[PDB]
């Protein structure tokens, strides 16, 4: 059901593929077509083992070869797309934690929306690359419950899907109503319980419930909101479905005055592999385009082109 847009290129060859690449970069001037065409049309996996056999035949590292050969937007896209899937996320956290300048967006939307397995990955990615805690990290760049419901979350401890009861589901539907009544402000403990550690059915049935009761949506009572209501937003929206919520984050990171490329390359690398054919569905079912169309609109050159390549669904 959950299908990236990238796959095992057939007949794999590393040692051919770095060719390729040391045949585009050696000398003054630059093939960025041939570098775009082939590592937007190779897994991740196979992308570090052409790094390897662009090492041995060469004797020189791949990515800081493409760091002085490329430039810009384009350069941080194919560097983006040669960390190993297994790092990324981790990666992405801790270059979003700065102490002041720390970048919550970033914090909220990988947190929200990781699976337990995908979580617990991360923190060992995380504590191997760079010696330190992921929660405590967070715990000291953060605060008030906005870091609480992080750190709930961080636990990668959420209920399996049961039987539904619908006694409780009345309860925490009346619960997250009252806590909203009170403006995310009072007995934080208990919705973040509720939000961040029942499971993703349960949930979905509370919202539901939730609406009932309410009259309005629970995504209503959030949305000029602070960085716990925009984690209860990403939590909400990646209960509902992750895709969409992914679809959502895309479309923003376009829809205004310029582009935030910082986002774009993040999701679609990050997703490319995972769930991007779906996120794709999503962003045409609720946006009324393609994502292909937005990324053409939004981006130039050999950028837009690997964007394009990585994404597809030109006709969706
Ligand atoms: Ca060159
Ligand atoms: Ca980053
Ligand atoms: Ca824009």
């Amino acid at each position: 059901a959950l299908r990236g847009t990238v796959t095992d290129f057939s007949g794999f060859d590393g040692e051919a593929d770095a060719e390729v690449l040391r045949k585009a970069m050696e000398g003054l001037g630059t093939d960025e077509d041939s570098i775009l065409n082939l590592l937007t049309a190779r897994s991740n996996a196979q992308r570090q083992q052409i790094a390897e056999e662009f090492e041995t035949l060469f004797g020189r590292d791949l990515v800081n070869d493409m760091k002085s050969e490329l430039t810009g937007k384009f350069e941080k896209l194919i560097v983006a797309l040669m960390k190993p899937s297994r790092l990324y996320d981790a990666y992405e956290l801790k270059h979003a934690l700065k102490g002041a300048g720390t970048d919550e967006k970033v914090l909220t939307e990988i947190i929200a929306s990781r699976t337990p397995e995908e979580l617990r990955a991360i923190k060992q990615a995380y504590e191997e690359e760079y010696g330190s805690n992921l929660e405590d990290d967070v715990v000291g760049d953060t605060s008030g419950y906005y870091q609480e419901m992080l750190v709930v979350l961080l636990q990668a401890n959420r209920d399996p899907d049961t039987a539904i009861d619908d006694a409780q589901v009345e309860l925490d539907a009346q619960a997250l109503f009252q806590a909203g009544e009170l403006k995310w402000g009072t007995d934080e403990e208990e919705f973040i319980t509720i939000l961040g550690t029942r499971s993703v059915s349960h949930l979905r049935r509370v919202f539901d419930k939730y609406m009932t009761i309410s009259g309005f949506q629970i995504e209503e009572t959030i949305d000029t909101s602070g960085n716990l209501e925009n984690l209860l937003l990403a939590v909400v929206k990646s209960i509902r479905s992750i895709p969409a919520y992914l679809a959502e984050t895309l479309y923003y990171a376009m829809k205004g005055a310029g582009t935030d490329d910082h986002t774009l390359i993040r999701v679609i690398v990050s997703r490319s592999e995972i769930d991007l054919f779906n996120i794709r569905k999503e962003f045409r079912k609720n946006f009324a385009t393609s994502l292909y169309s937005m990324i053409k609109g939004d981006t130039s050159g050999d950028y837009k082109k690997a964007l394009l390549l990585l994404s597809g669904g030109e006709d969706d």
